[PDB]
């Protein structure tokens, strides 16, 4: 058999997902119609669900792998564990994508103690209860799949507990947040029971891959030519992951190229300073994967 | 404030509700990218929002009428009950759109469901229905395509929504038990709306009886010969007796009108032929109160 | 040549429009991707274009008739009339759709605001030329703001203090938490003709097209209502129903103490006096569709 | 067995079909991602597929009835019948709706055009069967171009010198600067059955269905009237409105001098004659649907 | 007059056709009402087409060039032939996108289990060639779309379905039985001559198609070893031609090597260099290799 | 407070607008019904607006930066001269991208334009055009779909935006004048910004100079004999002068690198190889800074 993988059908992590399936060397034709996608160049059956039934999958052994958030995971593992379950899963990798948090917030026209007797809409209704439980706060309840930030202004509810991505987008609403309950980010999660060994190297295959995805990000490699005089300050400037590669240049004994992995940020940071000390036609490429 | 009604944001259910309110005199604009959607006539939002979402605001008070499945609301009753609430709601009608029922399934190829992986979007009907039979299963919960997990092998079985029995037969399954009926419910929550908010509910209950009343008849209208009277009345009683009405020149020839069901009217239509009637039309009605 | 009458791509407007000419009897066929639409039983084209183009292509003579809401009708003969030029075109008939009002409204606080509240704030609106106008009028300073969709948006996300926005119920303002100050601007639809003369067959077509549109209007809100009763009973269902004139009556077949009774009524009166009926003695109600009424 | 009926999966025929379905009493749950839509009420399967399929569906009785156009049927059929194959059908009815034509066209020249023009030229067309039958018949050479949408476009681009392309308007050809020339071939939709025999259920079904599909046609374009008018006046608003038979006369309460008459009218004659009408004394005119009739 | 290139108007097969010609450096605007979008940077014109249509505008000359798959040009070529003509086309490179098979499939076993059978499909000329060919009788179910569910909506027995992986049959319970086609997209031109100056932009196109091609499944690695492990790694990752060599700063132990792999082989290898002392491993991508 | 950017919420500039700005550094979540996108890696707002909206909340201040085409600035900058205003901004740099031309154009069948119908979706531009040129003409102005106003007979003639020659010849237009030629540009209003807000645009100005000198040009790698190196250096010179690399066990072959525009390079490329050259790859180049 093959290994089933459930993504986000569509949606925030599902554009994510796909590209770092992609990535990582699995190749796919993807009809919008279709539950399942079959890889074409390896045993791996991508299912497109709703993120909300990810977790439930893994829970019960339908498929081997998810990608999904923490917050969707955590929901509904409370969920299954008030109604007397045990939900397992095994975190392979917490990745680089799917920041959010989930806030409580309240209209700017403040404390925790402010929303005893509220009525606070969410999408997370049992997030909400477990921390309000820890806190001694009673309230009311609104849940709502959508538009929870239009709760408020609409007299549905008098707050709300949301998943925002920028501290902006509140202040945006009239909002101020008052109290960030959850942290989350997409998650690589494996079923608890053992794979067969075919099926286990072909994840442990996928996950170096994974790494050397997630290790890349952000970085550049950074090319350019310097007086070999400057040699040392420029690498104190820019050093690379371990050293600049040092390169002759065509009839010239006075100049080199010199090359170095950079995050891409730092880079910015310092590009005016080494220009300063004599660097010149700089260029900036893409790097795909990156091992350490 | 204004009365708020919930219904189900798009799908099955979706058009028929916004239609239902609209031949009971609600206008509203309705932009697909609000949550709300407010009439132009009347003190009334509605809501549009995912079905699933609909009995928990009817549970919780955040608004006064719904619309949703029979299913979807016992759904999510369970699963509120089973987490120690006591979730309640009025029920004010059983509508005449989104028929369909709830069938366990199994490949072509009951004690036959013991040990097996059942996929299907309403866990907790199925969860009862099992433990109320002594049964054991597996779970696939799928919100969508639970008719494709058998034959791509994520499951043994389903337990299926379905409107029509050909549906299972063409993917090669035979249904096996029903063990859900459903259709739309206008619900209401339980606390007692203000003097005005229901008032507004009681009116657009009358409405909604006439509008209910009017589903499958037709207005039918015919010329025949006045001796033929008694012999077309037996075949087309009307709702009391038919109206009859003269005809411009003519003591030989009669109008004779009828309201019918629109099934027996054609079922009695050659026989009306062969007794003489002729021009014979067939109107819409769009309520009827009795 | 063909009568040109240019509608409302897609939209509010455009919905209804289309509806109303297949009421008039024009059949076409509408691909999304065309610019016209050919009628094929009559000599019409229905240019689909942007609301905001409308108004122009009647102006310069460009097509024959429109249908427009008076809002962008009148903000764009400001523009017109601003720039120097004489706009001008004939008003057909107003229509019964496209109601909305064009509203100052500002954040709500819980007291009394005013008009010179405004004095110094940003305005976000789709319509600069009806607002400049009302502020101008009212001896009103501002800042201004355009943005052609989303002007609720602009004072929560910062964008501006105030708006002057399109609303067709007051209940969507308090649902942004802004409160409806004064109203600038009542609007709904009109058929417009461009002021040049037609040709005789085309001003005859467009008299013909007059004669449906106020079929299809008269008709609007009413239905034709059938019901039993006594007799005896006439005079006071008569007095509850009275009909566009005076009831139809209808013999029922081997009865001679009940009658049907038939009567157009507006929709929302029938309502209203449906239970009284039913208390004297009116049984089996219908209510049927009415499509067009001429007087 | 249940009866399998296919029409097109979404386009101009699409909505047609299904409400014409929908109107012979077949409810359904229509999903855009689903080959077929299970009747609810009745052991119907709609097959919703590509227009081209239909008829070689029908032909090779995978189905037993199917809606298409005629020219879409007729343009398999020759296809089919040049590889040396016998196709048939039983053609149960010819359709009110899917009206259009297939012509000849070239680009406008200040000069009188025709057929012997079109020798030696590239033509543009989605039917090259029906064309090619037609230029044998009438012993002209020409050169293909074969597009199954955007032929309207061919000469323009420089992709043909002429085209032989669907047609619904007169206009349509004149708005992109072609004269059509000469008509080929007229189509419009039509309700097919498969050759071999049903079974005698599904036969009766089917026949049950023509009983509809007929009251469903015949009431197309047809409205019921209703007005007020003085006795004095029957004989000339009758010879204005004769109904399908005769008026039908309605007393009206406590009025012995007026009546209201009801007739059957097409809606075209109704509008033509509504003024004199109105000169003979009739008001409070009422246009009424009628969804069906049978004579 | 301007090169025409026939496309798939919309499909996978036309997004790659897009991303091929964008490779190729046609730059173009493309509106999705348009029949035509002309490149702005050439003397082309980009026809968005029915995959159908495409054979058939090449047989004709009214376009120049045309993008597709084989499978459509000969079904196409075939019907062209029963109908008494003489379809002609020069093929310029078959392409590394694509791929599919043609297969007989009957639910869950010889080819002589299809006698009497009706067996749907999307390529009715395809499938008669082949059944002819093996003496085969069957019975008719075209349709465009969804062939698929022909068997288990009861349409047909049996399928003649293209498909991309093996596993979308058996999710569909049928078993793959015999494989009649195998395609992939092609690059074609029409029949007669062009003229000089078109003739010529097509030979700069197919230059820069085949730089395109050969780069495809290709990166550019660059890792740290030891000198001394030269060898060693030399054997586990040859490069093209040979590893580049290139001096850190400061150092005199250990080198930067770079080569070009294909991604698999790299993969499979990866481990290996990391046992030989190989550190600070780069992928980076190549958009053209010229042999 | 956070810098607003407003850019074309689709259309042609959309996609590359957003493009620009990731390239730049600013990561988002675009969602298609919200009006702003909130960068979540700098203190950076992303208006989606209608492109005819952007000059005027530059002009007023409502925004910090824009990114639209110069042909949609005129025209907006002309309709508020000419209401009396006095509209201002700064230009910070012209774009590599929204190439396109506004050209007169008559049927195929300047003083022929006299007393005609010309259509156009940039009145005020025509406007100016034909009265530097005293040519009167009828106005007609449309949105979209300007070319086929004359086939249609609505017009005689558009004032039409074309990106390239043969749009016209496809239409049976011949291009006559050329009136206006426009790019995409950076824009900001004129009101100073907070030192911290100008220190975030000089930033971004430096990395979009960095996309925009890359634009175009491709990183070269090959084999060759050291002898050729001074053969294929005349051929591909660099963008300074070629890296030299030892090749392992090898001292007759040598790679070399060099910077290339990608068009020069193809133009090279056969006779690169006929001195010798092998293994020939093209790598992306995301920024060059000189
Ligand atoms: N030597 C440079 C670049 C490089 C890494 N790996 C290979 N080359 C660095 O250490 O960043
Ligand atoms: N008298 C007819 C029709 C009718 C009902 N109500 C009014 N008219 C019947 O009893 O069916
Ligand atoms: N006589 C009734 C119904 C009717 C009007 N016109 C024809 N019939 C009325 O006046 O309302
Ligand atoms: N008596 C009218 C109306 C009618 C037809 N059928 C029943 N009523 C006519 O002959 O047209
Ligand atoms: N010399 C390395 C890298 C390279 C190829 N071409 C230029 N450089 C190899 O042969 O793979
Ligand atoms: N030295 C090569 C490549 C390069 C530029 N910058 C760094 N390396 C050139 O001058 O084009
Ligand atoms: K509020
Ligand atoms: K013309
Ligand atoms: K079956
Ligand atoms: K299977
Ligand atoms: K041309």
């Amino acid at each position: 058999t093959r290994l089933r993988i459930a993504i986000q059908k569509s949606g925030r992590l599902s554009k994510e997902s796909i590209e770092l399936l992609s990535e990582c060397g699995v190749k796919m034709h993807i009809h919008e119609q279709s539950l399942i996608a079959f890889s074409t160049n390896l045993p791996i059956d991508i299912l497109r669900v709703r993120d909300d039934d990810i977790p439930g999958l893994i829970f019960d052994g339908v498929v081997d792998l998810g990608i999904i958030g923490e917050n969707v995971l955590e929901e509904n593992e409370l969920e299954r564990q008030s109604l007397g379950e045990n939900p397992s899963y095994k975190l392979l990798k917490k990745l680089d994508f799917g920041y959010c948090r989930l806030s409580l917030a309240l209209p700017q026209e403040q404390n925790l103690k402010d929303f005893e007797g509220l009525r606070i809409a969410t999408s997370y209704p049992q997030l909400l209860k477990r921390f309000m439980k820890e806190n001694g706060i009673n309230y009311k309840n609104c849940t709502l799949t959508g538009s929870v930030e239009v709760a408020p202004r609409a007299n549905l509810a008098d707050a709300i507990c949301d998943l925002v991505s920028s501290g902006a987008t509140l202040q945006a609403n009239n909002l101020k947040e008052v109290k960030v309950i959850y942290e989350s980010r997409a998650c690589l999660i494996q079923k608890e029971n053992a794979l067969s060994k075919e099926k286990q190297a072909l994840v442990d295959k996928i996950m170096l891959r994974v790494a050397g995805v997630m290790q890349a990000r952000e970085s550049k490699y950074i090319m350019l030519h310097a007086p070999k005089e400057k040699l040392d300050k420029i690498q104190a400037l820019l050093p690379g992951v371990e050293r600049p590669t040092i390169l002759p240049l065509a009839h010239d004994e006075k100049n080199v190229a010199l090359h170095m992995v950079s995050k891409e940020n730092l880079f910015w940071e310092t590009m005016e300073a080494l220009k300063e000390e004599g660097a010149s036609s700089i260029l900036v490429l893409p790097i795909e994967k990156m091992l350490k």
